[PDB]
């Protein structure tokens, strides 16, 4: 799992991208072994060129997250507003370009996260698409 | 039959929108009956405030959807470039605002859709919302 993440963190330093931001519980297991369809509420996995990933799950899905991954998972209870939270947790320094996957990403979340971040957005690069 | 796009089409009256853009699958089938997920491929309903609505379908769907609904259907064959294909059949682009599916219509979909239409996209309104 920490191979593919590994190999993402390098590859987005190469594009000059701070942030690739995954959605699709596909993804998001191909990645890290663990499997989250969180339907209508928020999961993403915060891939940075600097740092370790991140995970953010609904609450009744960060312990299991943390046994998956050996790296920071947090998390919201629905009563939280999730773009507040994920704001509050990450960490502040600037992101002019970030990754994403368009394909997945509904327009509702693509907002949420535009709240969060004020860099721009595209999708992901086919190297990320590819790796298989 | 046509009761519920009727409504909408005179709901689209009472706020700034020329046009309402219908992607989700279950949505559609609420509206029409017709069911078809699309998944990657293009499924899009065009409701007009002044005309009847029009069904846009990948090509191999025409012919179901012209068996489900009285009003006009379109296709693509993968070999066309569907955003072009609606470009050149639909009636009108003369739009300000246009309300889509946020919930359900990815990035990808969304940019296409930009691409034909010079207007402000929001999301449905509580009525289009709540009539389900």
């Amino acid at each position: 799992a920490m191979s593919k993440l590994n190999r993402i963190r390098h590859h987005l330093h190469s594009v000059q991208a701070e942030l690739a931001v995954f959605s699709d519980p596909v993804t998001v297991n191909y990645l890290t072994g663990f499997f989250c369809d969180p339907h209508e509420r928020q999961m993403f996995l915060f891939v940075y060129e600097d740092r370790d990933p991140i995970l953010f799950v609904p609450a009744l899905e960060v312990s299991r997250a943390k046994q998956s991954v050996p790296f920071p998972v947090f998390g919201y209870i629905d009563s939280e507003n999730p773009w507040q939270k994920i704001a509050s947790n990450l960490p502040s320094f600037s992101v002019s370009k970030v990754l994403a996957e368009f394909d997945n990403l509904n327009v509702t979340k693509f907002q949420g996260l535009q709240t969060v971040f004020d860099g721009h957005f595209e999708n992901l690069t086919p190297y990320i698409q590819n790796m298989r």
